[PDB]
């Protein structure tokens, strides 16, 4: 009913931004966990736009060392179109991933409708390698480079990405959670003057101050739509173990909920990505459920579920 | 010897405030863990008033959906009498639970002797459902409603509770740890203007600031006796798993000790409840010991055990 | 190449400061974990001075209740000589322990070259029992007493320690992590006015403020060399389980990295001890690797590995 609780879900069952099979099941496991029902229970208007059908691209040889470029490019192109449709329908886009390369499409599509958007990127990694700085060639570690205006002339013409137009400036993104940043990525971060809170900053300041500073930075001048791109590897693997690039020393479950509670309360959440859940990578069934349950919790916080409690505007004592 | 270390232990082996058998063994396991000996080792004057004999009440059909009302009411009536006796003996009452419905008796009895008492309630839950807002009917989720003066006309005449006189005002209680609050409960919390620190606040402020604010709020105007009612479910289930209503994202072991260290240092601790330890609910024997050991640690902190260390007033270098 | 990254490694495979066999394997497991290679990868100039050969001292009966005094005294004497050699070579000494009694030699040797050094002691314990206050007789719980000038006349003539000259004053050491302090030790701490941050302080202030205060205290007046003596039991046993005197409620992995990141950034790290890793005490092989991996991580942070990332002074986009 409220704008902050009016939602369009998009499943993006896609894995070719990285090597490990299984992340394409993220949308299924999150749905099976009752995500849609649980959103409706907390007074959300929820429309399911379904799972995007990503067509196989059998002929997709590497571009230099960059892997599956055409598949990744097309999946993001399709996703951009669907996100823009959801935004034009007046809904918060909720993308269930799928690997993080999809943020190229998610943010691109969002920005077509709301070009003034600000991005909060919750991740152990900066995901800001270019096709030339990457050493893995995995496109889930490169999405931010494709989106950044300052980097336009450093991105080669990669097959599958001719549709991309960089849509955010270095000032329009804040990182939270960083703890495994490649040297080239660190160079870009410092060269461009991008705002970040690595785990060192979170330890120094506390998540309270991190969020105050994050939101003041993005929203101080003027209010604008927020895009939250949440890689579950941002949280410590003790919370989200079933993911492809875990890094110890992460955000706690509490910190994850704080981040998302605070974002919800701005009333400005406009796009959300819940990325990199890979149920095939749980060592045990409990590791899977633990990961999926945490992802659902984070998502519910984004749409108003508060640890202090919630109530409808009625007299409960009558 | 010191007033803050002069203690009267009361076992309250009672479970009928909630469904799960086993919480009636809390006093046994805590005693078996060496709680009394360990208190004596840290220079406490400890008198054991024994385990209260709660008589079976075979005829105890629900009041509307409220379960075991007469059993719960009588157990709390008996406990109130025993707590008041301990307080008149000049001792800090230490109630070993048993389920949290017993706080009706513990706080009531305490307040008979010290009507100016302030309550700190450490819990994942507010325990403030009335007999009419509850959906579970479990009385361990309702004790605060029976104690609050503002709610007198919203509590029906429940069999077993005719002896109850509400003894605290909304201003005399502070919650710490909240993370699973029912809608009706949240309505009451906001309507009455009760001070609380949900996990969101603890994340925002840090436990340091939470305790400073808690104690300033309760003790700023004037010093008065403190009643600490500690539900072990306030701590994350990674610390206290053997409990009936666990909720993830809880207070850490460190935060639990900080809370209780700070309360100890006021010199004003006057009543303590250590509630909801249920050894039957440990998945493994280690989960039981982990839970019991944490409860003992928390309790020892309440009576002066400090992480920085403790020493007698003698020259240790001579 | 940088002074803060120019290192001399000393293995100290020694266990007789305490009862448990296995801590003498610390240097082996840390080396086997790739510590030296990993230091070189982050642009350190690393010289390996090898493992010290500690000769068996078969005739070493207790001094009162103090155990293996001659063995412990000689091992520290040898280590002092080697540390001083490394310091005269212009390198940061990196002592791989081995039990914490070795800090007598490590700090002594360091202070021969840099008498103005300041010590940061990361530990669950104060390790400041004298031969007369100790109740265990284990010399790993006494090193600080031998080093402190204020305690000279309280240390008896223990066989093996006639070479020791106390080299630090009470003002030159800061403790971080304390949570199991003996009464005599607490007496010494308060009598001498030693700066400490027990876990209570870390909880109160946050590790951010703890480090700011620690470094301001030691370096405010004037810059001087820092000696970090890091007992892995300072970290919670969930992180470093394979150690002889674990105590729950410890520093987190994140807090450990924060401490060492901040120390690195002063440019003043001059001596480092990584102590009490005992692979024989892991309940499982994973507990061993977890402990060793954490120790390596802590060590790499000391020599410039930063969670925000690191890069060489080149243009990565060219
Ligand atoms: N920086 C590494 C890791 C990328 C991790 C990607 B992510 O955050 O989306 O899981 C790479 O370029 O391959
Ligand atoms: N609010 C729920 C849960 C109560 C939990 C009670 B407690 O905190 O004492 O374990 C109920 O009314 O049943
Ligand atoms: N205070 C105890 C414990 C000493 C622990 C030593 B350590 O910190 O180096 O492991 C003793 O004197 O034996
Ligand atoms: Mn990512
Ligand atoms: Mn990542
Ligand atoms: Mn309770
Ligand atoms: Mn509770
Ligand atoms: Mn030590
Ligand atoms: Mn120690
Ligand atoms: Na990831
Ligand atoms: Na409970
Ligand atoms: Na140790």
């Amino acid at each position: 009913s409220a704008k902050s609780r009016t939602i369009g879900i998009i499943g993006a069952p896609f894995s070719k931004g990285q090597p490990r099979g299984g992340v394409e099941e993220g949308p299924t496991v999150l749905r099976k966990a009752g995500l849609l029902e649980k959103l409706k229970e907390q007074e959300c208007d929820v429309k399911d736009y379904g799972d995007l059908p990503f067509a196989d691209i059998p002929n997709d040889s590497p571009f230099q060392i960059v892997k599956n470029p055409r598949s990744v490019g097309k999946a993001s192109e399709q996703l951009a179109g669907k996100v823009a449709e959801v935004k034009k329908n007046g809904r918060i886009s909720l993308v269930l991933g799928g690997d993080h390369s999809l943020a190229i499409g998610s943010i691109s599509g969002h920005a077509r409708v709301h070009p003034d958007l600000g991005v909060i990127w919750v991740d152990a990694h900066t995901d800001i390698n270019t096709p030339l700085t990457t050493t893995s060639g995995n496109l889930h570690g490169q999405p931010v480079s494709f989106l950044l205006k300052e980097l336009k002339g450093k991105i080669p013409d990669v097959p599958g990405f001719s549709w991309v137009t960089p849509c955010i400036s270095a000032k329009d993104i804040v990182y939270i959670g960083l703890r495994d940043v490649d040297p080239g990525e660190h160079y870009i971060l410092k060269t461009l003057g991008i705002k970040y809170f690595s785990m060192t900053e979170v330890d120094r300041l506390g998540i309270g101050k991190v969020m105050e500073e994050t939101l003041s930075y993005l929203l101080g001048r003027k209010k604008r739509p927020i895009h939250l791109s949440f890689d579950v590897d941002g949280l410590d693997p003790s919370f989200t173990p079933a993911t492809g690039t875990p890094v110890v020393g992460g955000l706690t479950y509490r910190e994850g909920l704080y981040i998302t509670e605070e974002i919800y309360k701005t009333g400005l959440l406009s796009g959300l990505d819940i990325m990199e859940v890979n149920p095939s990578l749980g060592k045990t069934p409990e590791e899977v459920t633990r990961t999926v349950n945490t992802a659902v919790a984070i998502t519910l916080a984004c749409f108003g579920l508060a640890r202090e409690g919630n109530h409808k505007p009625i007299d409960y004592l009558n």
